[PDB]
């Protein structure tokens, strides 16, 4: 089925965005996991899998709308250098999603694709639960204190 | 433990070479899939999550050398249009790696970092293997003709 | 129990036949399984597997006429160069090995010796089966035709 | 993926000496079979059937290679006419082995073929297994006597 | 069926020679048994049943054929006095059992009784079977020793 | 078989290293169980154990290479006082252990003893295993500090 | 708990004489192991293990009466070059420990420690079931003969 054209732009720019957030997430999986941050790795691992999820899904609406799907770049990377500041880049970067889901989502109602629209809705509605989430943590984060939170979040040497 | 300077580069050349492979072999399963030849299909599905788990791999390697694991970039990507295209795209990507490979692992094997090598023997090992499939998928390919290759790895209009 | 002096001549030329035909079949699974002809391959591994039980039986009831059992050489093998000319090969082989059999077979019951004259009765029986088999697939060859033969024979890229 | 036409030489070499062994092997089973001395016989079966599947191994990479398995010819066989000959005769098979595997071994890695490299140190780790075993025979031959150690490895007349 | 007169003659002198068998056997199995021998016992025991199968199966062809089976008389029993003899009357008693067979199966094949003669082959081919394991077992006698044979064949003190 | 006499040497100084590891890990053990941090004491246990399958596979690598195993003297010993210093004297040991396996592999290479060689390989893997979780664990460590730490790796009053 | 020093010494002394006990079993192990004397190998496997334990045990009480374990230093090893000879060594080594505990249990008794006490009745009880086992193999050693005590406890060819 032959697609708005401009969709398929705004498909292929979330993709983008998608894949961005995969390796960002994997790299912080791989960050906390050699801070001894055990915890917290295994939720950016998840994270990384949901959004490689997502990415399949929009692959496949731009194939069916006769498009063609671009992974050959990653928008900016944002890799903290700590506990805190990777929960910040990663809200950082659910923040830019956001802005350009609500931005798509909008073009694709005006273009009346409906099946696509739905599929930023349901995007735009996972992103707001990271949010949720990575907020929640911050928040948790400041009350406990650095050692606190990486305390809770930690593993203990005869663990796994 | 501080790594060679060098090693960490050839890592992170051999994560970009993977993380290409990754995206490239996900395409391929999508078009495949689309094209209705789920058998083949989901053969390229195996090969991009195999990838997924030597770029983790190496990731981790870099991390422990203490340098920093750079997942901004992809080499160029090789989509093929057709179904014999995609076989050889992916038989072309394979011999670029293997050359990487061998280059790298030979630095390894030079500056004493045994660990470090042994990947690089262990990732040559893998892409052989997958040289060894792909080069006896194209003669297969080549001997039963298009439609009768594309016949034994298309799935039937009532499958899963 | 000592044995007549020609029966153990002809157990020992049976027995290099086997050890030809074992190899031969072999050869002819490995080059088709590379060539993609999964189901044409596991047929010949069946055969070499059911030729190494009958030189085993051969070099038993050698032992036990108490001649010396001579696996050091073997007849002259026929490797086929694809799919048609291996079933050409091995019903070749199977002609030379009967031949062989009939004969053998002959001077044992001239001889009297009644256990060894069933072997070859049994040996007879099995081979005229394969020579069955395979010229019904030789058969079956022709009527599909080279490609479509390759397809029935084949194993899809997902396959094990 | 054409090889290099000295290294299918020595993979065609390093065959030629396994099939040998998987027939002394097979022969030192029944003639110990025969001889009573069941246990000894069921470890000769064990190491046949070991050797077969180091020449299958084999016979793949030389396919995979590019090169023609040649299977026609076996290295000269050493029949041992009494228990302890057949260890001597299995024991210096396994020298000569080892000896042509540490060539063709120091071959693969100076021309760089890393994977054909990985399945001689396979083989010679393999082989000094086997040493290690035999020359842990022999010596308890020598230790209990031929007598004794003949006891040792015999099956009682209600055995099986 | 009225069957051909020679052939139940025939017949009856195997019967005759089996009910031998059967009593050599057991005698020699409670023989055994008394010298300590269990495993040596128990395998007599095996071989008289399996002699008490054929005379059973012999005795139906003859009334089958009309005949009238004659079980009153038995051919000279050969009792040894020691491990070694007893291994060496039963052999005795196989190669007489043996010419008699094969000069039955003979006559059956020249009148062609069919049924008749498969049973002198199957009596042939149990009965070298016997000798192929006795045989085995008198060899292994003398490599092992009077001692060493008895050793291996008793039963401990603490037995069953 | 009868090895090089410098690897015999190697193999028995990285005995009397792995010993020395082996004791000093198990003492660690003990002192982390005595200060209730449990937790950490089970690691230690485990890494103890390790080592002395270690030991007991190099043992018997030089008992093969016809050498004699010498387990008389330990090197050095290194107790800490406390939880941290105790995660400093074992990340001392495995540095001091790396050197001298490198130095070991090499060597064996030159000689060109194989299996030796792979075995310096396995070892130096495994230990750079051990100093990537100590690494993690001593980060861990300063990252949370000392009370943090303690009770991360400490057991509750109503434990086991 | 501060300990009565002397009693501290006692403690260590014992320590050393086991972690010789250790060393001196695992090697004979390994010796009768490459001697084909698998069964003679599994005991001394199990009396080095017992002997782990006792060490442990041991370090464990040294550390709750404040002193300080000391494992650098073995008493002198005693390796027997043949089957009997490590009966004696090993032998030997108990009589020596014996001696060492009853003394060490009387100081313990006098100065009024009766945990540690206890511990070296313990000891010395269990090393005297050690002795019993040990006495009670070296006359059965004399009265079989080497060859026979070697062939009650070598592992068939086919063991395993
Ligand atoms: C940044 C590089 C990537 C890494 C490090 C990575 C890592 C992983 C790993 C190791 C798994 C296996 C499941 C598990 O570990 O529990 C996984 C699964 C998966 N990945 Fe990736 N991945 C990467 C990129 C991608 C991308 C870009 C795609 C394709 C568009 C993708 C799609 C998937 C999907 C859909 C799964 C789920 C498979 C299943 O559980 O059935 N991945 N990935
Ligand atoms: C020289 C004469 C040979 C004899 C008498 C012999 C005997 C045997 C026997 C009795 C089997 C039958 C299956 C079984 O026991 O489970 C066996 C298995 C096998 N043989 Fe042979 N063999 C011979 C040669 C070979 C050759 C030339 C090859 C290949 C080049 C080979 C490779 C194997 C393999 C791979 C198996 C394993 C089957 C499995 O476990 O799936 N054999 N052989
Ligand atoms: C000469 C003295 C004989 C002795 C001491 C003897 C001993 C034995 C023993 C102890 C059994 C009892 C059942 C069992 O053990 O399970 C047995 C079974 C048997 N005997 Fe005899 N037997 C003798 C003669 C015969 C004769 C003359 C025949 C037939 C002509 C014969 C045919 C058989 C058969 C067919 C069985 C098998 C039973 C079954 O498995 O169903 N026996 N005999
Ligand atoms: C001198 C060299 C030593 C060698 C070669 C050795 C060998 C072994 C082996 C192979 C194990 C591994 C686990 C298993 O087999 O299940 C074992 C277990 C054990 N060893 Fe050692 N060991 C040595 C020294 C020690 C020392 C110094 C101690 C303590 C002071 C010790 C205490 C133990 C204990 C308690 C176990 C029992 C594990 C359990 O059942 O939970 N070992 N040793």
């Amino acid at each position: 089925m032959k697609g708005d054209a401009k969709v398929i732009e705004f498909l292929n720019a979330a993709l983008r965005s998608e894949l961005t957030a995969i390796s960002q997430y994997w790299v912080h999986f791989r960050l906390q996991e050699d801070w001894g941050l055990a915890k917290m790795a295994k939720k950016s691992r998840e994270e990384s899998i949901e959004e490689m999820g997502h990415a399949d899904k929009i692959i496949a609406r731009i194939l069916f709308l006769e498009g063609h799907p671009n992974l050959q770049k990653l928008d900016p990377l944002r890799i903290g250098e700590g506990p805190r500041e990777t929960l910040e880049c990663d809200l950082a970067g659910e923040h830019d999603a956001l802005k350009l889901y609500r931005e798509a989502r909008d073009y694709c109602a005006e273009v009346g694709d409906i099946v696509s629209k739905n599929i930023f809705e349901s995007l735009i509605t996972d992103e707001e639960g990271h949010v949720d989430f990575l907020e929640t943590q911050i928040s948790l984060y400041d009350r406990l204190g650095p050692q606190g939170f990486a305390l809770l979040n930690a593993a203990p040497m005869d663990a796994a």
